[PDB]
């Protein structure tokens, strides 16, 4: 994940311009070695049109070249990326929005799940530890650079993940598909023995803790879902066909032709096609924001950062249910516990942000007295 | 389904060019009926005016090819084409969306349904075993493999799916419409009678699980309803009247003319019309697309794997309610008992992962001590 | 409701080809008075043309022509219409989303209200028909089919929807609104007493009864909601406009000018003007989906069956809380009882559809002994 | 609100035809001073041209004519347009959806409160009070129609909505915010005093309520943030700049030349230049669909009729928590008591409406018996 | 924020003309400077061409600027503009959406959390406060303005919305991540404290505040997730590619060339390229729309007010839990306590507005006394 959120906080000259400025994540790091294939390409044909072919080729090559610039559409290539990169941004907005967050389920699982000896903190550990462990079997499944974390499950072990006892488990239920979803059914299982067990006190919060952990089944499903079922091959296959066909034909349309003919547009031999490689710049990165984005979990620069959500969930989770148990800050009178229109202050920096509230937009309208009486 | 996302989890060098080497689920094995089709009708149609037609009738074919030549127009084309297939891969995963899967169910039913006797065995595996019903019943209506596997309920029977008892109560209940409803009325009333009978402790947890089990109905009923309300069949004509009107056209206006006849534009004859053909496999492969997701149950090779799905739904579900019930791995204190910030490691290969935490856009922002000061 | 789902399964050789030979929901049935106006219009401006104008006159009107044929424009009425279908399109399918089943209501009433007695049988099909009345009552609000059915409140007694001393309650509350909303509050009370008089056991069971009555209230509004608020007029106005004025523009502008004037582009003189014909299927067949979608309850071939949907909801939730009540199949161990990998069996016919799991798109990384150690 | 769904309900010859010949929220009636504004401008500068400009004025007039002719493009436009009104339609849309409807509150409200003595009478007028309360005073706030109907609070006062105590609650409680969301405390603070009072009977029912209450404030909520955010006022300053400078070149570059100069697509002098204003019409009427939209709560033909809705909401409410609580329709057998499979009879009108169930898409997928056998 | 709502809420002659005379949040102060930039590049250039170049670098010159002019495009900056900023848009929106208000959850703990004294007091203005400072929290994390409010943790002590012991609670706590979540743990066992206090008098009240207290937390963890996971670079770059490549393409290729040349085009020679300069506005105000959108809590005219949303806010939910907990007008009979079917009155401004109820599209259809006659 590239993050540039601070710098276009505001739209200021040139905001998106000092943008084109950064290398991770950049169009230029995606797309420099096809733009050198294309770049050497071209001027292979350029230096066999002038050099290699005789007075008859050359004019039967520049006969060719006036066809294929007539036959360069930018039509169809813009409407075919536009609806499949649409798409493509979709998913990977959605495959953002099912990564797990064990924050409601934590909070739920140390309100909830009482007691501060040994064994109310071991439960409420468990608990936790078998939402993260659903949720980085799921994501090693997915993330390539999890996987290249935790490449087998005695990893997991060695990692904390999961203990030889539930490693043992695990094997014990081995089923022919992805094993990613026992965490739940054990959780289901600890939990209702914590309430059997007299550490969950009334079965709604049972019936909540279920809730928030089936909520973070299903994120896990659908990132499940998408690692599977990929964009249609063919849909792929058409764009990309769209985009390279489009070029293909440029590395001929596009040649400089000898300016002694005098060919209409060829009148001035100028050797570098700029046009042509801002359209190549153009096309080729908004096909590259696709070929980035279709798998999120990849390690590209602006694939997410699993590895850190793995580690900042398990880290935050435990704290939450182990050392934030029952251990609140002293509860004291606020500042404004005798004040009916608090107004807390403003700094210098900050002073020019403060507002009168908006009452509607019916609030300026003007009536006289006559129209504003009511009728019988 | 043809899964590729292994493929493109980076965005490499031609990452989208190696999928045009791709068979199955590819655009070649699509449409190549169809371009075999439009390449001997365009080949027919040359060989006829060069050498049937007289000198007039020529003459005519050539003005012919002039006007189609003028009235070929890409733009309709792909508007339609656009807006069209995207119309046909939203309704494609929301399709897949409402493919039920009983996890959230399996696991309500292992927790709550109580009893490691041979009775409690028997309400847990009938309950999901009701649920799993539900759903091939609804999949065997619309998908044609399920059907294929599945083609009577006696099949149904003889694959474990239904027992003999439940075979005749479907025929005792029998109405002019799919009856895949039925399975939801027991399960509900099973589960009233679990509850009744002590099995279900608390009347929440009922409630729960009936959540769940009608969660999984409304997905079915969506799963009726596409199968059910198919796209507009007068869209669906009108975006292939559109191509083919295009192609039509494309069969005559992009012939060869002869080259002596000095016509702008045909001045050199080559015979294989190369961008036509890229233009075919660009639009036709477009409308391919939506004609293989159009229907996403059927026997395409991107077209949903529900006879494993079925398989892997039974297998799990059975395994969860009934081995895993209250089968627990030994609670033990984790690797991190006593760690407050614990850090699992990370391997050689996924040691570039390991992130600093982002803390927000606002973090860096630099103020005076002037700035900073509260005002009055 | 035009199904053509089981002929499009598979993407096969001319998939869509073979959707051109439909009539009933067809492009055809839907614009051929507006083609045949069209041709005779074309056809008499032709004549006019030809035998009627001198000279001079025929001189102007083949500037006129050509005057007109450059100022015909495909870009903004492809962008209208492509915009306003879809909008369209969008609308008619949560109009079907919002077509209410009584599904989940009719489980949870046979769960929940107890009692084989001609007591609870009277209570659960009375609530039931409550849901139902509501229904129909919206339904032949905004369905005009429905309303053929039932053009009065007293058809709907004679068809058993509603009960004398319903209708006389009806009418006694009648305000001078939409009185659909009545059988939710009467829906309300009833469980209510059925819960006071012990009926409904628990609490609970009420809530999740009204919720589910409340989900098909929240749906029987949005179908009245889209019922009066229409589609602006002015932006449907706005197509129709343009798309009139287009054709409009071309019974001139496509007209068939005088060969011995030799003017570009009218050398030779077809009688038929055949792309124009196809541009007419193409764009008012575009208009044409929008105005059989605009309103889907009318009398369309593709408008939804709403009289089918009112009696199968009827048939099936009567029975589902009468004869389905605390009615289940033999309860005995399934085919699977003792096996822990259950495998379901495969027909010759669909053997071929057996799949191996897909483990997730890392399975496969290859990593070296030393890429997988873990670093301190 | 312009309702026009039931003549929309076929797709009848002419359908959107019919359309165009009406006045009350058409295109004539929100563009006509526009268009009438562009005529006059339009034949002022064709006057000055033809009479004013002298021999050299004239052809500098007709190469600037020409060179804006060749400016004209419209393919920003649409585009521009399209986006912009697809957003504006989309957010009123959103805006009709956060209608607070108190249907589901009062059905709770009337079958949960109990008591009909007169302090149950008062307890569930005065929750559903404070619910229309509630929403009235975001409606006057957000609506100008409401808003005239109620300049001020005293107005609701008199018109029954508020008591003078609640006045002068409101007035006690004032902050320098709008106040529209104390009715919301109000109900939630009376509701647990009928908990506790025992006129509600159970927890559950009173979070039933608060759900329902929550519900409506989170609707009145996004009205009051789609009254106060607006679209960003520099996209519709984009496409104000985009249409008016499209027509302002129009002025110009679509003026009727001198025919005697015999200038390339000037031949013809036509006095009006009907095409320019069939674009003006389309373009003026897209942008106007915006105009319209962009604020659904003025006073426009297509807005929204605020002021029925609350009295519409007013009387049903009350009606349905008085009068309707615990107020049934005798509960007897129905018509089909003793009938397995009811069939509700048709009418003539509606005979051809009476349907086969769709059975699903692969009901009619044939296979031998070979095929239909299980392996082993 | 600049809110127009009130000056468009009907669609009046020149609607969308007044808003062009607006400067905060306006097209001409986001893009004034490019503009002068722009401007003195051209004439920078024009300078250059009409003295410095000699004759036959002056036709050097003219021979570029029409092929510049010839390769100016504006079909693909239009589509990709066009997505992009629906893209921006979108999220911009769904941002809002995000923001988190108390309202619910006050109204949640005004009800259920119990006691007049001085310890219920403080126990609902701490819960409340709770949810408060997680708001500011994640808002100073990804608001500058809020930041430049509360550059510090000790700035939100001084400014109430801390306490000390909170401060050095949160100190105790540090994890390497955002501490936005640690409120929710907070709130999630004092809450638990409360119930099991008897403060909260039943578990369902207690899953009612944690249940919106989770939906805040949900709220703000998606706010988070925008602030974090920008819009990929890659296609920012591109978009901005695109817009400045077709201005710097203008840059030449809109030169005024010397018109004794006598150029196709080029004949008139004014001396202000009026068209090029509306492009500009059109294209770089229409980027700029995305410029200011894509991050909102900057302090652009039309970002977000999050500093009156914290003070609003706060002042609210604290008057909700503290002054008006069990704080209720007096509950005496309304205007309408024995009137069947009340008709609030309507003003002489507002009379226009009363309207007759819509009964349905079906209400006005007209049959036969035969064709409404049931068949058997
Ligand atoms: C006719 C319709 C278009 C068809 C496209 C024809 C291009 C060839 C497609 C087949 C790709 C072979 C993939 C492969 O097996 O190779 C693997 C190699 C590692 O990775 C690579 O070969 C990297 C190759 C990337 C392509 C060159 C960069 C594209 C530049 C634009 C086009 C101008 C150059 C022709
Ligand atoms: C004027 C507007 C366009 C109208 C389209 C005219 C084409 C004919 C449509 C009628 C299809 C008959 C379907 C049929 O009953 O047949 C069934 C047969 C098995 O399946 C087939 O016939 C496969 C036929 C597939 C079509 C040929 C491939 C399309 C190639 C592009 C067009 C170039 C060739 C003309
Ligand atoms: C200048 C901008 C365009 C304006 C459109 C002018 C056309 C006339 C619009 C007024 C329709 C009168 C509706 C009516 O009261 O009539 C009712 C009659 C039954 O239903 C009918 O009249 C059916 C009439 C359907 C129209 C003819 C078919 C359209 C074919 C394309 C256009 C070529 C023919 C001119
Ligand atoms: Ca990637
Ligand atoms: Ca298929
Ligand atoms: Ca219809
Ligand atoms: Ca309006
Ligand atoms: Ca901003
Ligand atoms: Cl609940």
């Amino acid at each position: 994940t590239i993050t540039y959120t601070s710098q276009v906080a505001n739209a200021r000259l040139g905001s998106f311009s000092r943008l084109l400025l950064c290398w991770r994540g950049s169009i230029y790091k995606l797309l420099y070695g096809e733009f050198l294939i294309f770049l050497l390409c071209y001027y292979i044909i350029r230096f066999i049109y002038r050099l290699a072919l005789t007075e008859e080729q050359q004019l039967m090559f520049e006969k060719l070249t006036l066809y294929c610039d007539s036959y360069i559409q930018l039509i169809p290539i813009s409407f075919v990326l536009g609806f499949y990169v649409t798409l493509v941004v979709t998913r990977w907005w959605n495959q953002y929005e099912n990564l797990p967050w064990p924050d409601r389920l934590m909070s739920l699982v140390s309100g909830f799940v009482e007691g501060k000896d040994e064994q109310g903190r071991l439960l409420r550990r468990t608990l936790i530890r078998y939402a993260n462990l659903g949720n980085v079997l799921i994501l090693r499944s997915v993330s390539t650079a999890v996987y290249k974390r935790f490449p087998s499950a005695q990893h997991l072990v060695q990692a904390g993940f999961m203990t030889p006892a539930e490693h043992k488990q695990l094997e014990k239920l081995s089923l022919p598909h992805n094993m990613f979803w026992v965490p739940w059914v054990w959780f289901a299982n600890l939990s209702m023995k914590a309430w059997l067990g007299g550490r969950i006190r009334d079965p709604i919060l049972l019936q909540s803790l279920l809730n928030e952990m089936n909520t973070l089944r299903t994120q896990c499903g659908h990132l499940y879902a998408y690692d599977w079922i990929s964009i249609p091959l063919v849909y792929t296959q058409v764009v990309t066909v769209a985009v390279y066909s489009f070029f293909l034909t440029c590395l001929v349309g596009r040649q400089f032709l000898n300016p002694a003919k005098a060919y209409p547009g060829h009148e001035l031999d100028l050797v570098v096609p700029v046009f042509t490689f801002l359209q190549f710049f153009f096309y080729v990165g908004w096909l590259k924001v696709a070929e980035q984005l279709i798998n999120p979990f990849g390690e590209d620069d602006d694939d997410f950062e699993t590895n850190w959500i793995v580690d900042r969930n398990l880290q935050v989770s435990l704290l939450a249910v182990d050392e934030m148990h029952q251990d609140l800050p002293r509860m004291e009178p606020d500042m404004y516990w005798n004040k009916p229109e608090p107004q807390p202050p403003y700094t210098a920096a900050s002073a020019q942000f403060r507002r009168a509230s908006f009452m509607g937009s019916t609030f300026n309208i003007s009536l006289n007295k006559e129209e504003m009486e009511f009728q019988p």
